[PDB]
Formats: structure tokens, C-alpha cells, sequence
């Protein structure tokens, strides 16, 4: 972790008017850091499994007790949707189909698709941080 990660995030939360919250994997499995109103922690085994995963499925991911189904997937965003109206997660792998990922919890009001263009070119800025 460091300030430079916390400026972006920071920038991303500021920019992303439907980013509710943050996590990010580094390219070593492990959690750098994550926004205080979540924790993946007790979750990070089934999503490094999810993350790594190679396509040719799995089919929900369960954070923090609340389950996701999996609505897309590609190397470059797979995201989850929870039809209880509990929110969306989009996964951006970093490097694109790698081992680390910039994790965005989505408000329940947008769609997840809604934050993709921004969360996908921040998960790039964060490719030699990780």
C-alpha cells in the first residue's frame, strides 16, 4: 500500500459517482487495501478462485454473505449482480486477465455497466503499483 494507491482510489470514488466502495487484490493473492464500509476478507480464497479462473463456469460469487450472480465474464471485467437488490461487483483484473484485480462494489440504483469505462481505465493506472 501506499499514498499513491490512496490518491487514486481517492480519485476514483470522486470521479465515479456510482463506485460505492473499493478492494484491491494484488498480483500476489492478497488484499493491498479496501474502503471501510466492506470486507472481502473472509471471501478473498473463493475470489482469487473467481479471478483466476480460466474461460473455455463459475456461475455466483458470495461476498460478505451477499451472493452475486455472475453476468459476465472476460479477462478484462467480470461482473456480479445480486437480484435482491443488494448491489452489483465489477472485477477488473490487472493486468488484464491477470492475477490482480481492482474490485468496485456498484450501487444498488445504477446498473453495473454504468461504471465500467472508469473502473477499467483505473484498474490500468494501477498496473505497476500492485
Amino acid at each position: 500500500m501506499s499514498e499513491k494507491i490512496e490518491g487514486i482510489i481517492d480519485d476514483l470514488l470522486n470521479l465515479e459517482e456510482n463506485a460505492h466502495g473499493i478492494a484491491i487484490i494484488g498480483k500476489d493473492g492478497k488484499i493491498i487495501t479496501q474502503t471501510e464500509n466492506w470486507n472481502i476478507s473472509n471471501d478473498l480464497d473463493k475470489l482469487n478462485e473467481f479471478l483466476n479462473e480460466k474461460l473455455a463456469g463459475i456461475t455466483s460469487l458470495s461476498i460478505q454473505g451477499i451472493k452475486y450472480m455472475i453476468v459476465e465474464n472476460t479477462e478484462e471485467r467480470k461482473i456480479g449482480t445480486n437480484i435482491t437488490g443488494k448491489g452489483h461487483v465489477v472485477i477488473c483484473p490487472i493486468p488484464i486477465g491477470g492475477t490482480g484485480a481492482l474490485i468496485t462494489y456498484v450501487n444498488p440504483r445504477a446498473g453495473p455497466r454504468d461504471v465500467l469505462f472508469n473502473v477499467q481505465e483505473y484498474a490500468k493506472k494501477l498496473t505497476d503499483l500492485i
